[PDB]
C-alpha cells in the first residue's frame, strides 16, 4: 500500500497483460492495477509530502489516478464485452502515463 | 444518496459555477460535484439494476464517473491555482458528460 508498491503493480501488471493468453489472465490484471491506482492515491509519493491536501499538486496527482482508474474500467469493459485483444491493446495504451506518473512524483 | 439526486446534484452545481464570482464559490461546488460524482458511483443507475456489477455495462457506468472525478479534479486543481476563469471552463467541459451520462442511466 506505499505508493511506489502500487506503482510497481500497475507497472508488473501491465507486462502481465501483455503476455496474458486468455480472458481470465487479463481481466485479473486490470483487477489488479484498478485496486493499485485507486490505492496509490490514497498514498503519500516523495513529491507530495510537504503540500497541502487541497494543493494544486494533490488535485493533480488526483487527477491522474482517477483518469487512470477511468481508462482501466474501460479497459474492464471491453474484456468483459469479449473484446480481449481491444482490453490488451486499452492497458498498453497507460504505459506511458503510468511511467510518467511514476517519474513525476518519485 | 440515490443516483438521481446526485446526478441533480451535478446539473445543478454546474449552474452555480457558470454564475460564480467569487473563487470559493467555484470551489465549493466543484467540491460537491465531486463528492455527488463518487457517490453516484457506488449506486446502481436505474437502467443497470437488471445488469450484474460485474457486466462491462457497469464498467462502462463506473468509467464515465470516474472520468469525470478526474475532471473535476482537474477544476480543482485550477481553481486552488486561483485560475478561476479556467476552473470554470473546464467545469463547462463538464456539463456536455454529465448530461451524457444522465441520458444513459437514467
Amino acid at each position: 500500500a506505499d505508493w511506489e508498491d502500487n506503482m510497481e503493480t500497475l507497472n508488473d501488471n501491465l507486462k502481465v497483460i501483455e503476455k496474458a493468453d486468455n480472458a481470465a489472465q487479463v481481466k485479473d490484471a486490470l483487477t489488479k492495477m484498478r485496486a493499485a491506482a485507486l490505492d496509490a492515491q490514497k498514498a503519500t509519493p516523495p513529491k507530495l509530502e510537504d503540500k497541502s491536501p487541497d494543493s494544486p499538486e494533490m488535485w493533480d496527482f488526483r487527477h491522474g489516478f482517477d483518469i487512470l482508474v477511468g481508462q482501466i474500467d474501460d479497459a474492464l469493459k471491453l474484456a468483459n464485452e469479449g473484446k480481449v485483444k481491444e482490453a490488451q491493446a486499452a492497458a498498453e495504451q497507460l504505459k506511458t502515463t503510468v511511467n510518467a506518473h511514476w517519474q513525476k512524483y518519485r
